[PDB]
């Protein structure tokens, strides 16, 4: 009968172990795949996942590896170093990159990409930091990050958000008329992003793709990123709001490959989000939508996104403006 939750707490706490070993597991494929980009290189890893990339770099056979992190996380990082034997390999640095001070410049900078990497500009400011120790021949461990956006049409989704706001605003609340807040409770409810699985064929066009490359990008490169976008309309009907996915690579000399699984046919990604306009957008096939997406960093360590979009041929125009902290799963 569907459900919505915070998709941040939503899985048990062996779900979520579960979750990291399948992750993890997907980065040492890769760094085993192009242990030619760490034979004998010297590394460095920035920060989080206690280390566990670093070790990874070993396995691919790094010279020296230099591991940098909060003092807490450090400890039992140096825990693992020592229990490993990898003393002579990786060197465990305790606190921030910019701090911090290295005894030489690297080869390869290697961070793990968590959602809590992709969408906290703290940590991508880091991670950008760090490229001050990387030598004019290095490389990046993720390299590039693609958006991928979508119109779709779904107007189940859409309507829940009145169903909820009906059925908490108009009836009394013990002896209390709180019709008034209906329409800000709407409002409200429209900028909750909504993480689900869904089928492909509610998609209204083709998707459109946008780059980061981590390597290229320049200070506060990422605190605001502009993606304009027309798609060519394949299907009529009502535009409800956009699907994003996120997805990072690793442009590896041998092997580019995809971190938060791969494209050569229809399978899932780990990050994926739909965001609704307050109000859909009629489309003939044939017709264009354009408009554009700010992401734009906020004060509580996410992402807002804007959306604006309108239909070429006929001017109707909509748009919505969403924090990212909380999306919420739609189970159903």
């Amino acid at each position: 009968a569907v459900q919505y939750f915070q998709f941040y707490g939503y899985l048990s706490q062996q779900q979520n172990m579960m979750q990291d070993y399948v992750r993890t597991g997907t980065y040492q494929r890769a760094i085993l795949q192009n242990h030619t980009d760490f034979k004998d290189k010297i590394v460095l890893d920035v920060g989080c996942g206690s280390g566990i990339l670093s070790f990874f770099a070993a396995q691919a056979g790094a010279r020296k590896i230099y591991a940098v992190e909060a003092s807490t996380m450090a400890q039992h990082a140096e825990v693992l170093v020592k229990s490993n034997n990898l003393t002579d390999r990786i060197v465990v640095i305790p606190g921030k990159v910019e701090e911090v001070s290295l005894p030489e410049q690297v080869d390869i900078i290697i961070s793990e990409p968590m959602g809590y990497m992709l969408f906290n500009e703290r940590m991508l400011e880091s991670y950008l930091h760090a490229k001050k120790y990387l030598k004019p021949s290095g490389n990046m461990f993720p390299t590039i990050g693609d958006v991928h956006l979508a119109p779709f049409t779904d107007e189940q989704l859409y309507m829940e958000q009145f169903t909820k706001a009906n059925f908490w605003y108009q009836p009394s609340f013990h002896g209390v008329d709180l019709s008034a807040l209906r329409g800000a409770a709407v409002d409200e409810y429209f900028r909750q992003p909504v993480v689900d699985t869904f089928d492909i064929r509610i998609l209204m066009a083709k998707s459109v793709k946008y780059t980061v490359n981590f390597l290229e990008a320049k200070e506060g490169d990422l605190h605001r990123i502009e993606i304009p976008f027309k798609f060519h309309m394949l299907h009529s009907g009502l535009v409800h709001g956009l699907a994003f996915w996120f997805d990072v690579a690793f442009i590896g000399s041998i092997m580019t490959v995809w971190l938060s699984t791969a494209p050569t046919e229809p399978l899932t990604h780990w990050y994926q989000v739909r965001c609704l306009f307050q109000s859909p957008l009629f489309a003939k096939a044939g017709d264009t939508l354009s408009g554009t997406c700010l992401l734009i960093a906020n004060k509580r360590q996410s992402y807002d996104i804007s959306i604006v979009a309108q239909v070429d041929q006929t001017g109707s125009k909509s748009s919505n403006l969403l924090d990212l902290k909380n999306p919420f799963f739609r189970y159903t």
